[PDB]
Parts: structure tokens; C-alpha cells; sequence
């Protein structure tokens, strides 16, 4: 049931079968968050989810694409991912197209870029944690004292949350390391996206797109507020299709919104089904 990073949430069978849809988890949770997906896909569709590895976007495809090619082989390739979950789908595909695998679908599930892009430089990280005391001052009513941006800024992002997370550590009643860590990767891993060097791919991509993101992920990064039309993939996929599901990004998994991205994405497997008999 979970092999390393594999999740298994249905078992291909023995020999034939549908083609298995890959998943692929978000920030700060497991793949057990497509089991309502997987309700409203086609009997009998196979489904691995692929669980947290380390690196740069890039660096955890490196990991993901060699354990796809051994349970799948030339293909062909269905991969899914909500959030940063679809990113690193996305990622996948790259690597596999690299290798001249068949991938046949890439779905996104709200995985929308922000609306302008998030700049990697000194100034943007004073002004990040700038915003993050500011906002802590009023949500815990304290003083934040002179932030060391000349420390936070020779970081990465892990760096700059485990500093600022030791910073917290020194003083009051220990935190359990559970909350910690959910934290620390949650953090991180929602970050990656922002320095991922994505490549053009040259399959069809279809973005399932929400109305808007949740609160949270615009204090996480104001940029967020703001969705372009092709959701900041248009440069990169010339086969881009757009299906809008309303809703907020963090509503997009879930029931009722979760019922039109399978109804559309079983319509989808349904075609690469009989494309191949």
C-alpha cells in the first residue's frame, strides 16, 4: 500500500488494464487527498500517488520520472496533481518527454501561477519577511523587533524558515516537533515553485481552474491575488486547454467542485482508452 514514496490508492491489475493515473501531492499533505477524485474517475482506473521527496522542483522529478519508467515503462502517461501537486506533474512530464516516453495526459488541478512573477533578489526578501512580521504583530499583538535581513537574504527558502523557526524555538514552551515540521516543509515545498525552471512541453495540458485563491495563500504570497487567463502556462504549453471549476483553490479537490474535474477528466481517459483497442 505505501512503497517509499508510492501510495497505492487503486491497484493496476495483474496483467492489462486501464491506463493508471499518477497523482501527485500538494504542500503539506499526502495523496490520500485524490481519493474523492479517484470516486469520480472510471471503474477500474488504476492510481499511484507519488508522496514528499527533496530538491529543487526539478531535482524531485529527477527522483519521480526513473520510478514512473519502472512501473510504467514507454507509457503511456497520465499524470495529475493539485497544486504544487501539479507542478511537479508537469515537472514529470518534462522528464519523461526528455526520455521520448508517450505522455497522453497532464492534468493541473488549480495549479495557477502567480499573476506576476515573484522576484528572487534581496530587496523581495526584506519586503516577504517585512510582510510576515507585520502580520504577526497584529495576529499574536506584539512588537517585532529589527528583522537581520542580512542573514535571512544569503538563505534559501528551507534556510530562511528554519532560521526565523529557531529564532521562535529559544524562548517559551517547546513546540511539538510534528507542528515543526508540518510547518518547515509546508513552507519550503510551496516555495520550489517559485524557482522552477519550467521548460515547454509539447502535449496537451489541461488546467482546471478555480475563480480565485483562498485567503491563505495570498498572505502566503500577495502575487497570488492575481490569475492570468492562461494561469502562466500559455507560455510553455501551445496545447493548453483551460476547464474552470469555480471555487477557491483550496475547494478545488474536494466535493461537489472534484465532481466536474472527473467528470471531464473520465471523458479524457475514456478517449486514450479506446484510442488504444
Amino acid at each position: 500500500q505505501i512503497d517509499g514514496f508510492v501510495r497505492t490508492l487503486r491497484a493496476r491489475p495483474e496483467a492489462g488494464g486501464k491506463v493508471p493515473v499518477f497523482v501527485f501531492h500538494p504542500a503539506g499533505g499526502s495523496t490520500v487527498v485524490y481519493e474523492p477524485l479517484l470516486g469520480r474517475l472510471p471503474a477500474d482506473t488504476p492510481m499511484y500517488g507519488f508522496e514528499r521527496v527533496e530538491g529543487s522542483i526539478e531535482e524531485r522529478a529527477q527522483q519521480y520520472v526513473p520510478k514512473l519508467i519502472e512501473m510504467q515503462g514507454d507509457g503511456p502517461y497520465v499524470l495529475v496533481g493539485w497544486s504544487l501537486g501539479g507542478v511537479l506533474a508537469y515537472a514529470c512530464a518534462i522528464g519523461l518527454r526528455r526520455l521520448g516516453k508517450d505522455v497522453r495526459f497532464v492534468g493541473l488541478i488549480d495549479a495557477v501561477r502567480a499573476g506576476e512573477e515573484i522576484p528572487q533578489t534581496k530587496e523581495e526578501i526584506r519586503k516577504r519577511w517585512d510582510r510576515y512580521a507585520a502580520f504577526a504583530e497584529k495576529t499574536f499583538n506584539v512588537t517585532i523587533p529589527a528583522i537581520p535581513y542580512e542573514q535571512l537574504e544569503e538563505l534559501d527558502d528551507e534556510g530562511q524558515v528554519r532560521f526565523v523557526l529557531d529564532a521562535v524555538s529559544q524562548s517559551g514552551v517547546q513546540i511539538p516537533a510534528g507542528i515543526i515540521e508540518h510547518q518547515r516543509t509546508s513552507y519550503l515545498d510551496n516555495r520550489a515553485i517559485d524557482t522552477a525552471q519550467i521548460q515547454p512541453y509539447d502535449g496537451h495540458v489541461t488546467l482546471y481552474m478555480a475563480d480565485r485563491y483562498h485567503d491563505d495563500a495570498i498572505m502566503f504570497e500577495p502575487r497570488y491575488a492575481v490569475r492570468q487567463p492562461d494561469g502562466g502556462w500559455g507560455e510553455y504549453v501551445s496545447d493548453l486547454e483551460v476547464v474552470p471549476i469555480g471555487g477557491e483553490h483550496i475547494q478545488a479537490i474536494d466535493e461537489p467542485i472534484i465532481a466536474k474535474v472527473g467528470e471531464h477528466m473520465s471523458r479524457a481517459l475514456g478517449q486514450i482508452e479506446a484510442d488504444r483497442t
